[PDB]
């Protein structure tokens, strides 16, 4: 129920972003994680993964500091999906629609995109 451009984009991302936060990065002491929503920003420029994980505010941060901490990986995981030339960006957030609303802070940084060496 948002603009159809992020709808597609932004899924698609969720495939990618699923995949990449699951599959590639670690969970082994918390709950599945699911990715419930991932839309991209009206300016169609941010992928905002909003996940669910079962976990207390610390350990779904956790799975977000898993993120923060694997982020360039994440974000290589992400630069691997041969599926897009323009860039957007990642945003970790954590579901809004079903579960509790703390969105308290959120370091969206780490972009490792900007890999173009010179």
């Amino acid at each position: 129920g948002s603009s159809m451009r992020a709808e597609r984009v932004g899924e698609q991302m969720k495939k990618e972003l699923m995949d990449i936060i699951n599959n590639k990065v670690k969970d082994p002491r918390v709950g599945f994680i699911t990715i419930t929503d991932v839309v991209l920003t009206n300016d169609l420029s941010q992928a905002k993964v909003f996940l669910t994980v079962l976990g207390n505010d610390k350990e779904v941060e956790n799975t977000f500091k898993a993120l923060d901490k694997a982020k360039g990986f994440i974000k290589s995981e992400l630069g691997s999906r041969m599926r897009l030339r323009i860039m957007p960006e990642l945003m970790y957030e954590y579901d809004q629609s079903i579960e509790y609303g703390n969105k308290i802070e959120r370091m969206i940084q780490d972009l490792h995109k900007q890999d173009r060496v010179e």
